[PDB]
């Protein structure tokens, strides 16, 4: 594996899903970030609007956010330390990292522009095309990868030895 896979869940009825609602679902005019983001990422990674998502860390299970790393968001009601209430409804996205920027932590006044709390979220990822809804459950795709099907982590790595067994069908859904 040269790219790394990550999952990111996302709580409904929080302010993380009304965040991830503003930038990945819906994306910003580029407009709303010229002047804060240089224009070499600008042009490089948004295709018409932008999309992207911030982390207080550069890391998850250790392992460094890379451009051309994927990102599968699950979204669904956190009921647990790491687990989704799969009576409720569920989606997972799907995003290839373009760029990644670090926020200066004296420079974060322009999240919050875009998300409740933003200043707090300055590790950006952004994704070139909308992350790609993807027909299955959350625990659909939990079961192809091996996990218990309600494993809905805040952030997670998964293992190049699960990886692998999915891997060309997420890059088949990606081209
Ligand atoms: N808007």
């Amino acid at each position: 594996m040269e790219n790394q896979l990550f999952i990111i869940g996302i709580g409904t009825g929080t302010d993380e899903y009304e965040n991830f609602e503003e930038t990945i679902l819906k994306g910003v005019k580029r407009n709303e970030l010229e002047g804060q983001i240089g224009p070499d990422i600008l042009d490089n990674c948004c295709s018409d609007v932008c999309y992207f998502w911030g982390r207080s860390k550069e890391t998850i299970y250790e392992k460094k956010i890379d451009k051309g790393d994927m990102v599968l968001f699950y979204v669904g009601k956190r009921i647990s330390r790491n687990k989704v209430d799969l009576n409720q409804e569920t989606a997972v996205y799907l995003g290839i990292i373009c760029e990644t920027v670090e926020i200066s932590e004296n420079d974060v006044s322009f999240l919050n522009d875009f998300w409740r709390k933003g200043e707090n979220f300055r590790f950006l990822m952004f994704f070139k095309k909308k992350p790609e809804k993807l027909h299955h459950s959350i625990n659909e795709i939990n079961s192809k990868l091996g996990y218990n099907p309600d494993y809905f982590p805040i952030a997670g790595y998964v293992k190049p030895e699960r990886m692998s067994g999915v891997y060309d069908i997420l890059k088949n859904i990606l081209k």
